[PDB]
């Protein structure tokens, strides 16, 4: 109910991610994480994106961020049927899979997810694809 593009951006922003990684509390990450990804724009996110990730890759993995991630997954998947935004992601994706380790499913599932997503903002990218 506040908020504009830079008040968010730099100011509020900024000041979340540090806390989150330091905090490592995967009770506290994983609600707290949801309010975020419940409360703002996938477009804030979407140019915010990069940081995201960034953070995304520095866990404690009792935090289920394949869920939050995914959450965002379906939230972009809405908007996109109606940025190299994969590509960006997908470096991640392996970077995650290392960053965290993954049984090996939550991962394909994501993959999945992955494709339904993708799809829907871009309806191809082979590349993607394969």
């Amino acid at each position: 109910q506040l908020v504009d593009l830079p008040t968010y951006r730099d100011s509020i922003l900024g000041p979340l991610l540090e806390q989150i990684v330091q905090c490592r509390d995967i009770l506290a990450q994983e609600y707290l994480l949801e309010v975020i990804t419940q409360v703002f724009p996938d477009e804030y996110h979407l140019h915010t994106l990069d940081q995201f990730l960034g953070a995304v890759s520095r866990l404690n993995p009792h935090v289920n961020v394949k869920a939050i991630v995914i959450g965002m997954m379906n939230r972009l998947s809405d908007y996109a049927e109606r940025v190299p935004l994969y590509d960006i992601f997908f470096d991640q994706v392996q970077h995650l899979v290392q960053a965290q380790h993954l049984p090996i499913q939550d991962t394909i599932a994501l993959c999945c997810s992955l494709a339904n997503l993708s799809l829907n903002i871009y309806p191809e990218r082979l590349d993607y694809v394969d």
